[PDB]
């Protein structure tokens, strides 16, 4: 039964696994659709080092010893493009950094060179002296964009929400391995100009925060209040660091929580025509941005993460709305994955979805699929959390939809329209978080129980980075 379902998530691992060897290898991605390579991460093997931690997981030796052979003779002093911080620290360093926690710990007996092993996490601290100047800026909130080679920058004034509160919790897991505190603190300093927020008219409400803050000071440029893309991972960490020290992140939990009581106040909006449908908006100075993204839909496994941890029954229960939700999303096209983003918005219902949105609940502003995995996500939570079978049964039918109609002869595709038939066009791109989150999730809502499982109370010895890299909790 669900053995049978997890072998076939594997296929489907293998299936792209063979032709990204076969055709990209060592370069950061597959291209799909001609069946060649394109280095969109700076060339140091993007989708091998995220397809590691999968691996690893689905037991597959052989694709384990050839990305840590990889992984070894990878120079992170050279690349000709810039580089992101963000991009860069949740698929390589909590990549590589994942490998290691696993392989050292429920996966030990997997490979036989320890040499290869240890060497991930010297490269990860080869990684992070390279990019660490970024944080040396005048209030500490680094650089998104460098320059490795000049440590040069974008000459940007102001860097995002996620690009800024989602570095902490691999910066930090590298220092608790390495003894060396110095990456804890710039990261952890970087984080505390969000937990204490300036000017206080940049926090509307409590524990929701502005979009941006200026490098300069530290301060927020903006009182946006959004979960969306560019905003979204500042406030999963907050809970995951809580999962991952308690000790010490006390505070990254408060000001979760605060963030959480305040979203389910004021974000909470139910469509006009579905007013069964909950979805979260945006909020700017006294007016709802009402649409939302695929990457918002993270959400209900933030607030299902947080509800079992702190046994908050009205976060689960929150948690679940948003789960609810995002599956509406994706059970109501032609299909079965949802949109890119949508909107439900009675003023601005385009007049060719007018009965679309009728029954749906909300309307489609961009129709594409990019191979993201934030509702097969949160669905693995749900099923986590309440050990209910509708949500595994959730995760599979997305992930059949997914292979049935994003699956060419040597991967999987990004779809240019998930109302049409066959997904509308294929675009030629596969992102490494194809290999890193959408296959993990649909395996481990069907696979055995391990330590690398997310688990209820206060139970999880593993905590998850955004890319779905399972890191080692303190201690
Ligand atoms: C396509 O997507 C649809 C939208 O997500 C999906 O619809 C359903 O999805 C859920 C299926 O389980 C369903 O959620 C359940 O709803 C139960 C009934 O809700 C009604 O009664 C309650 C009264 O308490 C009202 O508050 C509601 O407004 C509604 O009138 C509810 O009983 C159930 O709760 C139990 O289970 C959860 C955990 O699973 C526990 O936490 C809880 O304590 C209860 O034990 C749960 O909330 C949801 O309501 C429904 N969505 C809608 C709007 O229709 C479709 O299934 C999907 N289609 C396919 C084919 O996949
Ligand atoms: C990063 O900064 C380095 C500076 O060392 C840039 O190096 C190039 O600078 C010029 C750009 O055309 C040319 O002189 C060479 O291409 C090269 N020379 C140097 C100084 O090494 C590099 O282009 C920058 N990276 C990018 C591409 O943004
Ligand atoms: C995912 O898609 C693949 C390919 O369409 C399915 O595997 C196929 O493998 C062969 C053709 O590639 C044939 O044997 C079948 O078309 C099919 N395999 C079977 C079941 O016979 C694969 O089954 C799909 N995954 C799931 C679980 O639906
Ligand atoms: O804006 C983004 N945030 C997410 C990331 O958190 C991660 O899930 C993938 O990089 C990818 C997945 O949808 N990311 C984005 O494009
Ligand atoms: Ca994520």
């Amino acid at each position: 039964s669900n053995q049978a379902k997890a072998d076939a998530v594997k296929e489907a691992f293998q299936h792209a696994w063979n032709g990204y060897m076969k055709y990209a290898f060592p370069h950061d991605e597959l291209t799909p659709v001609s069946n060649g390579h394109a280095d969109s991460r700076n060339g140091w093997g993007a989708s091998a080092v995220d397809a590691l931690s999968t691996a690893v997981i689905m037991g597959k030796a052989d694709v384990v010893n050839a990305i840590l052979e990889h992984v070894a003779d990878i120079d992170f002093s050279k690349t000709s493009d810039t580089v992101s911080l963000f991009e860069t620290t949740i698929r390589y360093l909590a990549g590589m950094l994942s490998g290691y926690d696993l392989l050292q710990g429920p996966a030990k007996n997997l490979v036989d060179n320890q040499d290869l092993i240890d060497g991930l996490l010297d490269q990860s601290r080869n990684l992070a002296d390279v990019l660490k100047f970024a944080f040396d800026t005048p209030s500490g909130v680094p650089y998104n964009n460098i320059n490795i080679t000049s440590h040069g920058n974008d000459g940007a004034t102001t860097n995002g929400l996620a690009v800024t509160g989602t570095l902490v919790l691999e910066w930090t897991r590298l220092s608790d391995l390495t003894g060396d505190e110095e990456y804890a603190k710039l990261s952890q300093k970087a984080e505390s100009y969000l937990l204490k927020p300036q000017p206080s008219s940049s926090e509307p409400f409590p524990g929701l925060v502005g979009s941006s803050i200026n490098i300069n000071d530290g301060q927020f440029a903006d009182s946006r209040v959004s979960w969306n893309g560019g905003d979204d991972s500042f406030y999963e960490y907050l809970i995951k660091m809580y999962v991952y020290d308690p000790k010490r992140f006390e505070t990254y939990k408060d000001r979760w929580v605060l963030a959480a009581e305040s979203t389910i106040k004021h974000l909470k909006s139910h469509p006009k025509s579905r007013p069964d449908l909950t979805f979260l908006s945006s909020y700017s100075n006294r007016n709802y941005d009402l649409s939302s993204q695929h990457l918002t839909c993270f959400d209900g496994g933030s607030f299902l993460l947080g509800g079992t941890v702190l046994d908050r029954q009205d976060f689960i229960d929150f948690g679940l709305e948003l789960v609810d939700g995002c599956e509406a999303t994706y059970n109501s096209t032609l299909t079965k994955i949802g949109p890119d983003s949508w909107g439900w918005d009675p003023k601005k219902v385009p007049s060719d979805q007018k009965e679309f949105y009728e029954k749906a609940g909300f309307y489609i502003s961009s129709g594409s699929y990019v191979l993201r995995p934030e509702v097969i996500e949160s669905f693995y939570y749900a099923h986590r959390v309440t050990g209910k079978e509708i949500y595994r049964d959730w995760v599979w039918n997305a992930f059949v939809a997914i292979n049935s109609t994003c699956r060419t002869d040597s991967g999987f595709a990004a779809v240019s329209d998930v109302n049409k038939a066959n997904g509308g066009s294929k675009y030629d791109n596969q992102e490494s978080f194809l290999f890193a989150e959408v296959m993990k999730y649909s395996y481990l809502a069907h696979s055995e129980d391990a330590a690398w499982q997310v688990q209820k109370g206060g139970k999880n010895t593993f905590v998850y980075n955004t890319e779905a890299h399972p890191i080692s909790v303190a201690r």
